[PDB]
């Protein structure tokens, strides 16, 4: 059969859990991930403070959850290098970008992304926020004259070792940095994802970054239908259509968190990530009462849903 | 013209720059080990208690001290997973050693040390200390539970791969974390050192814990003659003759179990080639404590000075 056939077989039965598979939480330990979970949460995302037992802790890590969760859903965590959080005593950690594309070739940068996604990987992770594709992230500091084809040709490496096993990775943050203007980052900070979507597998996460030119003044890209837009169709110099999941960058450090997941999700968005601190409910509300008065068109929701789906499959 | 030949003729030519070469010295900036450098001091060591514009600030960094100190020295780092003591977060981290040797085979621990090491060789370390040989930190919690057969064979991959690129690794903490006897040591933790040693150029790391039936009651192995002499003759199963150089634990920080120019002293008397220390305050205080111990033959010469050539031939 058809693997879309299939996803779209796998698409939850009721509407309350149809807008729940569109909605990623930040857990801070188990309980909290099965709470989100048995709600119909898509996936769980571990932060940098969340409790490293959830890796670790035999009958109380991910392949528990996996038993008392009787569905596919994701697992995400942030591991880009350069930054410590509570799963670096575990997991370990990439060098900073810049130290990467300083001191290693781009094939080392990929056997490193094999060698460190396979502890991810052990560990239930599917799903890693990175690699960052932004242009003066893989160069030197100090308008800029960095070189977008070495963020793009090392990202695309890292991508491509983090796939080998199994772990989906995903370019951020769409449409980039230096609120320069949108014809500005067309010849700069857009170019890498180019290649990187043409030669991987990857996923897209838009960031809050507010680009003049792009959408409606003052609308951070996250909310902004236009950003969205820009990714499907891929109109910008290099570009290919982009038909993939699209996460939203943590919806908690940008509205009410319930307002900004509907909003993020009627712009375009398959996955809304942010750090729940009790509201999943109340969001899952507000979201399935968008659906039901057509607020949020139930089409875009299904076609969301699809997309989500196909995750598994 | 031999190897030996080459480092015998660059041991310093005072007495005070020789003693001062068998020490290495915690440094908090850049100022501070200039300083530490212009003394004479063998090497320094980067932390937590570093500031890490030292290992990126261009004019201030590693390479301007190799520029500012005409004499070659080591710069040590202690980069080894599962420790929340890090130097720095730019040069990543490996994953804890349990999780190496859960997921990974030892083929990939050795790559991924050559690559992670790779990051820190271009900024000038050429000394790590690491891999732990433990038996237990290669293998799942307890609950004879793990392999040493298994911390054998990841801690020599790990080594192998630290060496392909320039960096020194350092196996510790001879002679066992676990305090068991001496006996019970030689059927569990000392077993990786056999491997280790006889596979590898790596350097060995005597740690500070009293073990009985090893040298005197209640002395530290760190100061206690008779852990040198045993790594030196490699008289434990499985166990080769170790002729490299031997770095003490954190002198500045032995705890009450047992002054910081004392304990220079006696680690060195005692059969170290590398006295290690955090606090700086005190450097000027042992290279006097030490240089005068040579003068009054309480450390004897020949012994001071054939450490001195096993220092001077990491550089060559």
């Amino acid at each position: 059969p058809t693997a879309e056939d299939l996803a779209r077989a796998q698409i939850p039965e009721q509407q309350r859990d149809q807008v729940a598979s569109l909605m990623m939480v930040g857990v801070a330990n188990y309980d909290q991930a099965l709470d989100a979970l048995n709600q119909g949460v898509g996936g769980i995302f571990i932060g940098s403070w969340t409790d490293e037992n959830l890796l670790t802790e035999p009958g109380r890590n991910i392949e528990a959850l996996r038993e008392a969760v009787g569905r596919d859903f994701s697992v995400s965590i942030d591991f880009e290098g350069g930054r410590v959080q509570r799963a670096t005593n575990i997991l370990g950690d990439f060098p900073s970008p810049r130290v990467m594309a300083q001191t290693m070739t781009p094939e080392q940068v990929e056997d490193l992304a094999e060698i460190l996604g396979t502890g991810l990987a052990a560990h239930g992770v599917t799903v890693n926020f990175a690699p960052v594709v932004d242009v003066d992230a893989w160069g030197l500091p100090v308008s800029f004259s960095n070189d977008p084809a070495v963020a793009a040709t090392y990202a695309t490496a890292f991508a491509k070792g983090l796939s080998k096993v199994g772990i989906t990775p995903v370019f951020k943050h769409f449409p980039g940095h230096g609120t320069p203007a949108l014809d500005e980052l067309k010849t700069y900070d857009l170019i890498p994802y180019g290649q990187a979507l043409s030669e991987t597998d990857g996923a897209v996460m838009v960031g809050h970054m507010i680009v003049p030119g792009l959408g409606t003044d003052g609308v951070p890209s996250s909310i902004d239908p236009a950003t969205y837009q820009l990714l499907r169709s891929g109109d910008y110099p290099g570009g290919v259509p982009f038909d993939g999941v699209i996460y939203t960058d943590d919806l908690s450090g940008m509205h009410s968190p319930a307002e900004a997941v509907l909003a993020s999700l009627k712009a375009g968005a398959d996955q809304a990530l942010w750090i729940d601190y009790g509201s999943l409910g109340s969001a899952i509300d507000r979201v399935d009462a968008a659906v039901s008065s057509g607020e949020y068109p139930q089409e875009q929701m299904l076609a969301s849903a699809l997309r989500v789906q196909l995750l598994y499959i």
